[PDB]
């Protein structure tokens, strides 16, 4: 779910997650895909692309487990569903942090009802 | 739009119009409503029933004229439509300034999809 999401985010990348990524550029946080507008964006876009599979769980609102273990996001076993959520949000939130240093603050809070169309998944 | 909608915001509160507001509590920002945390949030739950009163203008997209004058949000002629979405977006405007007492940051990143549903308008 959200919760899971953001601790992840939280927990690589060390900043606050909704406040960085709750509506940043084309693609992250609420609403669907847009073209992206960057490298963090685009993490975003693969994100919610790897979401579409998930038909049998809701990637915002189901549960899951995972742990911090070694400095890593360790997801646990659970159903296929809950599971490949889990990482898919693991992916994300390692390639936000990876993708740090090219983090724009204009994007941080972009209008998204102007952005382009993304490409289908 | 959105762009008058934050320039009032701004040009009222203060404040940085899609960080305080983008997405606070249950009804401000995007997606639909839900049931108020508090009166800011209720400024947006009444903000977007005000929308639902519209005549086939686009409250996120569509550009408007307005004035800031004497320190009023002045809403152009424009027409029927434009002109009562710019009275939409004065008012919450002005509320969510007259709230800004009682504005709890806790919400400001709400996570929206746990809300509970709102009445309806």
């Amino acid at each position: 779910s959200l919760f899971e999401l953001g601790k992840m985010i939280l927990q690589e990348t060390g900043k606050n997650p909704a406040k960085s990524y709750g509506a940043y550029g084309c693609n992250c946080g609420v609403l669907g895909r847009g073209q992206p507008k960057d490298a963090t964006d685009r993490c975003c876009y693969v994100h919610k692309c790897c979401y579409k599979k998930l038909t049998g769980c809701d990637p915002k609102k189901d549960r899951y487990s995972y742990s911090w273990k070694d400095k890593t996001i360790v997801c646990g076993e659970n159903n296929p569903c809950l599971k490949e959520l889990c990482e898919c949000d693991k992916a994300v939130a390692i390639c936000l942090r990876e993708n740090l240093g090219t983090y724009n603050k204009k994007y941080r809070y972009h209008l998204k009802p102007f952005c382009k169309k993304a490409d289908p998944c």
